[PDB]
C-alpha cells in the first residue's frame, strides 16, 4: 500500500541529512520537521545530541512505532465539556383536574332564577284584579244607555 519506495534520483549527499534527520524521528520518536533540522545544526552531526535536544530528557525505543504520518491514526479522541442537560420540566398538569366547572352551570342558573322569581309565588295577584273588578262592580247590573 505505502510502500516506502518507487523511484530513487541521485541525491546521494542529501541522503545524509535524510536519514540522520529521519533517524531523529525515530530515536526519539520525535514529528517535527522543523525542530529536528534544528536539531542537527546544534548536533553538528550528533544523533544522541540531536535527539537530546529534542528530549534533553528521558527516551526508550518501543514508545510509538513509525506506523504512520497523516491523520495520526488519531485511534480515538476524548470527551469534550460534557452533555448537554436538558430540562427535566415534566410535572404542572395539562388538565388540571378542574370539574367544578360544571358547578358553575348550575350555579349560574340558581342565578336566572331568584331573579326571575317574584319573591312571591303563591301568586296573589289573581285574588287582586278580582276584589278590584268588583270594586267598580267587576260586571253590571242595569246597563245603561250604551
Amino acid at each position: 500500500m505505502t510502500v516506502e519506495q518507487n523511484v530513487l534520483q541521485q541525491s546521494a549527499a542529501q541522503k545524509h541529512q535524510q536519514t540522520f534527520l529521519n533517524q531523529l524521528r525515530e530515536i526519539t520518536g520525535i514529528n517535527d520537521t522543523q525542530i529536528l533540522q534544528q536539531a542537527l545544526k546544534d548536533s553538528n552531526g550528533n544523533l544522541e545530541l540531536a535527539v537530546a535536544f529534542l528530549t534533553a530528557k528521558n527516551a526508550k525505543t518501543p514508545q510509538q512505532e513509525e506506523t504512520t504520518y497523516y491523520q495520526t491514526a488519531l485511534p480515538g479522541n476524548d470527551r469534550y465539556i460534557s452533555v448537554g442537560s436538558q430540562a427535566d420540566t415534566n410535572v404542572i398538569d395539562l388538565t388540571g383536574d378542574d370539574k367544578d366547572d360544571l358547578q358553575r352551570a348550575i350555579a349560574l342558573s340558581l342565578a336566572e332564577s331568584n331573579r326571575a322569581f317574584r319573591e312571591t309565588g303563591i301568586t296573589d295577584e289573581e285574588q287582586a284584579i278580582s276584589r278590584v273588578l268588583e270594586a267598580s262592580i267587576a260586571e253590571n247590573k242595569a246597563c245603561l244607555k250604551r
